[PDB]
């Protein structure tokens, strides 16, 4: 295959499966603020962890300040592809 898909494709599963583990020594199959802040750097620009903090703890209020990777899965699978570039 000449061209390929690194997003809402086999390509993408495997990407985030192995960068959440590879950041997840711990095996909690989470990631917190801090942890989540230097993988969510890859898909943005390079933002300071005060801003990532408040996004952390007001997106996850209902639940806790780590980050599961079923829910980065249904953000990048109902987004259909997030970023465009
Ligand atoms: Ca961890
Ligand atoms: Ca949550």
């Amino acid at each position: 295959m000449s061209e390929q898909k690194k997003v809402l494709t086999a390509e993408e599963q495997q990407e985030y499966k192995e960068a959440f583990q590879l950041f997840d020594k711990d095996n909690d199959n989470k990631l917190t603020a801090e942890e989540l802040g230097t993988v969510m750097r890859a898909l943005g620009a390079n933002p300071t962890k005060q801003k990532i903090s408040e996004i952390v703890k007001d997106y996850d209020k209902d639940n806790s300040g780590k980050f599961d990777q079923e829910t980065f899965l249904t953000i990048m699978l109902e987004y259909g592809q997030e970023v465009d570039s």
